[PDB]
C-alpha cells in the first residue's frame, strides 16, 4: 500500500494505560458473574449454562489483552508458541461469544414461542451437550487464523502478525473478511430478525389489556364469547365496534397490563445483550468489509487508504472493550442480579 504514517509511537503510550483499565474491569465483572451463576443461582437452567460459556469466553479475550498491551509498549517477548496461542484465544473468544448471544436467543424464542414444546426441550444436559458442540465449532473456525500467525525478527525487533502467502494475499483478505463478516455480523443479525419477529409475535397476542373505568381485565387467552370474540384473540384485533362488557365503554379506554410471565420478562435482558454487541462490534465489520473490498468499490487514494487502516485499528480497539460491558447489563437489566444485590447488602 502507500508510505502509511508512524502511530506505534503514539499507540507505545495509549494503548497499554487503557488495555490495562479493561482487563481490570473485565476480569473482575466477569469473575463475579461466574461465581453468581455457580455458587448463588447454581446453574439450574438452559440459559445460566449459555450465560456461564458466554463469561467464560469473555474471560479467554481478557486472557490476552495484558499480552497486546506489552507488545504496543515494547515488541513480542511472549516466543512463536504464546504468539500462536493468544491469537487462538483471541479468535476462539470472539467467535464462541456470538455463539452463546445467539443460542440465549434460540433459547429464549423456545420458551415464549414454543412454551409447551421449551417444557421437555429446555434441559441443562442438552444446554452442556451444545455448549460442548459450540466450543469444538469455534475452535474449528479459528483455525486458519492461529495457523498463519507467528512470531519473527524484522531487522531488530520481535512481532507478532498473520502471515498470508503471497500472489494468493487477496485471496486470503477476502476470504477471511468474509467468514468474520458472516459470522460475526450476518449470521447474529438473521437470527436476532427471524427469533425476535416470533418473540414480539407471541408476546403481544398474550398482552393483557384493562379498562382504565371499570377495571375489567382482557386476556386474549379467554377471548370474550358472548360479544363474538373467540378465545385466543388479540386485543388490537379486535373490531373498534366491540365495548367493554362490564361498564361499555369503547377500546380507547383501554391501558395495557404490564408482563407478568418470568419467561417473557426474561426477553429484556437477551435482547439488550445482542443490541449492545452489535454497538460494539458493527462498526469494526463495516470498517473491515471498507478496507478489503470498499477500497476498489469505493476509495483507492493513499489519503483514504491511511484513514480506513487508522479506522480498523480504532473500531477493533472498541470490539475488544466489549469484553467488559455484559456485566454492567447484568448489573442494571437483569432482574435476579439486581435483586440477589439488595439482600446480600441489607
Ligand atoms: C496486536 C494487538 N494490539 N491490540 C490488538 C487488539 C486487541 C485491538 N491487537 C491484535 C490485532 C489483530 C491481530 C490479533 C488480534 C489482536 N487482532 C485480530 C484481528 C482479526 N481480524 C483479522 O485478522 C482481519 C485482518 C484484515 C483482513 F486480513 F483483511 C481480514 C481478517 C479479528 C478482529 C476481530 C475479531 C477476531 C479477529
Ligand atoms: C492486575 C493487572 C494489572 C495489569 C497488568 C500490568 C500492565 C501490563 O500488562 O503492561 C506490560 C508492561 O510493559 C510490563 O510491566
Ligand atoms: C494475566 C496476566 C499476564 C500479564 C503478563 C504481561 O502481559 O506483562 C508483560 C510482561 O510480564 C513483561 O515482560
Ligand atoms: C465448559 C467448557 C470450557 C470451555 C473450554 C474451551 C476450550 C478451548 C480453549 C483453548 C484451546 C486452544 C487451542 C489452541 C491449541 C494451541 C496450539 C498452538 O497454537 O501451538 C502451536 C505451537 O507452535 C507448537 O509448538
Ligand atoms: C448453519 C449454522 C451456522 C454455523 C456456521 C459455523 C461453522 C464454522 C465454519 O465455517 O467452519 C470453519 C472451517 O474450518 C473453514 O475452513
Ligand atoms: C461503561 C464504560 C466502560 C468501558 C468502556 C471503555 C472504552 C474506552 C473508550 C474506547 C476507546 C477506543 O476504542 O479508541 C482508542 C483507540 O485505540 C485510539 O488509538
Ligand atoms: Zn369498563
Amino acid at each position: 500500500p502507500c508510505q502509511k504514517i508512524n502511530v506505534k509511537q503514539i499507540a507505545a503510550r495509549l494503548l497499554p494505560p487503557l488495555y490495562s483499565l479493561v482487563f481490570i474491569f473485565g476480569f473482575v465483572g466477569n469473575m463475579l458473574v461466574i461465581l453468581i451463576l455457580i455458587n448463588y443461582k447454581r446453574l439450574k437452567s438452559m440459559t445460566d449454562i449459555y450465560l456461564l460459556n458466554l463469561a467464560i469466553s469473555d474471560l479467554f479475550f481478557l486472557l490476552t489483552v495484558p499480552f497486546w498491551a506489552h507488545y504496543a509498549a515494547a515488541q513480542w517477548d511472549f516466543g512463536n508458541t504464546m504468539c500462536q496461542l493468544l491469537t487462538g484465544l483471541y479468535f476462539i473468544g470472539f467467535f464462541s461469544g456470538i455463539f452463546f448471544i445467539i443460542l440465549l436467543t434460540i433459547d429464549r424464542y423456545l420458551a415464549v414461542v414454543h412454551a409447551v414444546f421449551a417444557l421437555k426441550a429446555r434441559t441443562v444436559t442438552f444446554g452442556v451437550v451444545t455448549s460442548v458442540i459450540t466450543w469444538v465449532v469455534a475452535v474449528f473456525a479459528s483455525l486458519p487464523n492461529i495457523i498463519f500467525t507467528r512470531s519473527q525478527k524484522e531487522g531488530l525487533h520481535y512481532t507478532c502478525s498473520s502471515h498470508f502467502p503471497y500472489s494468493q494475499y487477496q485471496f486470503w483478505k477476502n476470504f477471511q473478511t468474509l467468514k468474520i463478516v458472516i459470522l460475526g455480523l450476518v449470521l447474529p443479525l438473521l437470527v436476532m430478525v427471524i427469533c425476535y419477529s416470533g418473540i414480539l409475535k407471541t408476546l403481544l397476542r398474550m398482552k393483557k389489556y384493562t379498562c382504565t373505568v371499570c377495571g375489567y381485565i382482557y386476556n386474549p387467552e379467554d377471548g370474550d364469547p358472548d360479544n363474538g370474540v373467540n378465545p385466543g384473540t388479540d386485543f388490537k384485533d379486535i373490531p373498534d365496534d366491540w365495548v367493554c362488557p362490564l361498564c361499555g365503554v369503547g377500546k380507547d379506554q383501554f391501558e395495557e397490563v404490564e408482563e407478568e410471565k418470568k419467561r417473557h420478562r426474561d426477553v429484556r435482558l437477551i435482547f439488550t445483550i445482542m443490541i449492545v454487541y452489535f454497538l460494539f462490534w458493527a462498526p469494526y465489520n463495516i470498517v473491515l468489509l471498507l478496507n478489503t473490498f470498499q477500497e476498489f468499490f469505493g476509495l483507492n487514494n493513499c489519503s483514504s487508504s491511511n484513514r480506513l487502516d487508522q479506522a480498523m485499528q480504532v473500531t477493533e480497539t472498541l470490539g475488544m472493550t466489549h469484553c467488559c460491558i455484559n456485566p454492567i447489563i447484568y448489573a442494571f437489566v437483569g432482574e435476579e442480579f439486581r435483586n440477589y444485590l439488595l439482600v446480600f447488602f441489607q
